[PDB]
């Protein structure tokens, strides 16, 4: 995350860490045994890390789940990213509590000018690279398709939305791929992609969750 801050411990518990000897990607929690991620992280040999702050230190509250089965949905294509949406099952349900608590999913879509919040452990320099080792939290309004496509002729797909500033300074950034945004108290969208981090009048575009629900619901219902 460029231009946000410290979350704080625990305060955005539905955060999950992606990890195969490292964190790769984040995730969000939408029940006990499902998270939700972005399709174009999807790799073997996952481990989903529940209640996570500082990554790289044990400090108590963490739930280590190796993952059972990543569902990357069918017609993501890894070139537009469109369709950029993954469900992970977890081996075993998790801990609910406090600190690993589960985001609901939209029941409609979201309008341009809600402000979202959007976290992960992803890179926090636009030009180099940090990485945090505490989660990094920012508040960011969902923009206007106008000016999402204004921004990204041609590549913008209706399962797509921009979130941001167009001055630049304030975005997710890679590492920050599979995160939530969550508007209102729901995950509307997922880290997807962006030119670059950061950049003037390139603001991030996400995966657009409330296209997502049905399907959603129905591979959790038969899986
Ligand atoms: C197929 O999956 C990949 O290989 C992933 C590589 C990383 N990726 C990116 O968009 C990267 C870094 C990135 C990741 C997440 C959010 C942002 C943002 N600015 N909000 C930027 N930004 S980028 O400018 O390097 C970029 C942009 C669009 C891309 C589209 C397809 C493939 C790679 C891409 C890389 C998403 C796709
Ligand atoms: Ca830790």
């Amino acid at each position: 995350i460029v231009g946000g801050y410290t979350c704080g411990a625990n305060t955005v518990p539905y955060q999950v860490s992606l990890n195969s000897g490292y964190h790769f990607c984040g995730g969000s929690l939408i029940n006990s045994q499902w998270v939700v991620s972005a399709a174009h992280c999807y790799k073997s040999g996952i481990q989903v890390r529940l209640g996570e702050d500082n990554i790289n230190v044990v400090e108590g509250n963490e739930q280590f789940i190796s993952a059972s089965k990543s569902i990357v949905h069918p017609s993501y294509n890894s070139n537009t990213l469109n369709n950029d949406i993954m469900l992970i099952k977890l081996k075993s349900a998790a801990s609910l509590n406090s600190r690993v608590a589960s985001i609901s999913l939209p029941t409609s879509c979201a309008s341009a000018g809600t402000q979202c919040l959007i976290s992960g452990w992803g890179n926090t320099k636009s030009s180099g690279t940090s990485y945090p080792d505490v989660l990094k939290c920012l508040k960011a309004p969902i923009l206007s398709d106008s000016s999402c496509k204004s921004a990204y002729p041609g590549q913008i797909t209706s399962n797509m939305f921009c979130a941001g500033y167009l001055e630049g300074g304030k975005d997710s950034c890679q590492g920050d791929s599979g995160g939530p945004v969550v508007c209102s108290g729901k995950l509307q969208g997922i880290v997807s992609w962006g030119s670059g981090c950061a950049q003037k009048n390139k603001p991030g575009v996400y995966t657009k969750v409330c296209n997502y629900v049905s399907w959603i619901k129905q591979t959790i219902a038969s899986n």
